[PDB]
């Protein structure tokens, strides 16, 4: 159905749809693993299904159209608890590339493409716990897709070489976020 923000459990899979109250988005849940988002001059969101908790080893795969027009990004997304961490494995995006004026750290070649890696900060913003500073782990694809399966253990052992270290599991999904934009995306997890 279409939902308005919150988590559970949907078909089997879990979902998250997150907003900032800024109007212009439609988060709809369908059936099994898959789930579509339309938005018109958004704010930001991020919307999506997958597993709660997440694993370390899952090989997830995703498929389907995603079109945004301007700032968008389609994502393996998730968190870890001690230490507090929100992490992209970022398979596409739109017309800003998310490691923008962060440092570079690594790369990691994964599921048929480089990935670059960073670390970034956010400072008292939205979080699983609530308002909170954080940082953030971005692998960044270089080979924009739309379908494929993204082995997360290579992702998350190259983070760890970098000292990138996770804590404990919190949910793991595809997730389509938007940025002040517009956009359709209609997407499938397993
Ligand atoms: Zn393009
Ligand atoms: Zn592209
Ligand atoms: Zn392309
Ligand atoms: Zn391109
Ligand atoms: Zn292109």
């Amino acid at each position: 159905q279409t939902i308005q923000p919150g988590t559970g459990y949907n078909n089997g899979y879990f979902y998250s749809y997150w907003n900032d109250g800024h109007g212009g988005v439609t988060y709809t849940n369908g059936p099994g693993g898959q789930f579509s988002v339309n938005w018109s001059n958004s704010g930001n969101f991020v919307g999506g299904k997958g597993w709660q908790p997440g694993t370390k080893n899952k090989v997830i795969n995703f498929s389907g159209s995603y079109n945004p027009n301007g700032n968008s990004y389609l994502s393996v997304y998730g968190w870890s608890r001690n230490p507090l961490i929100e992490y992209y494995i970022v398979e596409n995006f739109g017309t800003y590339n998310p490691s923008t004026g962060a440092t570079k750290l690594g790369e990691v070649t994964s599921d048929g493409s480089v990935y670059d890696i960073y670390r970034t900060q956010r400072v008292n913003q939205p979080s699983i716990i609530g308002t909170a500073t954080f940082y953030q782990y971005w692998s960044v694809r270089r080979n924009h897709r739309s379908s494929g399966s993204v082995n997360t253990a290579n992702h998350f052992n190259a983070w760890a070489q970098q000292g990138l270290t996770l804590g404990t599991m919190d949910y793991q999904i595809v997730a389509v976020e938007g940025y002040f934009s517009s956009g359709s995306a209609s997407i499938t997890v397993s």
